[PDB]
């Protein structure tokens, strides 16, 4: 099954040391691409590499583009809580 659980993390002023990847179209997934090494998001063990971001701060992503999800990271405040969804089994298919 689908594994989604939430996690809050305080940034006191700094950087959740999370880079996401997306496009503009409303319905692609925000993508967590890389961790700041040595960052707050690194650290914690809690966030990784694959995994999508399904909502921010209780605002949901879902048919929202790439600029609304870095809008509501910047916006957020000294804490953030992040809904995500485990990545799974994909694989490249050739034809």
């Amino acid at each position: 099954g689908a594994i989604i659980y939430t996690v809050e993390l305080k940034r006191y002023g700094g950087p959740l040391g999370i880079t996401i990847s997306g496009t503009e179209e409303p319905f692609d997934p925000i993508i967590i691409s890389s961790l700041t090494k040595g960052g707050l998001a690194e650290r914690t063990g809690a966030i990784h590499i694959g995994d999508r971001i399904l909502a921010i701060n209780s605002s949901s992503l879902k048919g929202k583009p790439l600029s609304e999800a870095i809008h509501l990271l910047q916006m957020a405040g000294e804490t953030v809580t992040l809904k995500i969804k485990k990545q799974t089994d994909a694989q490249p298919a050739s034809s």
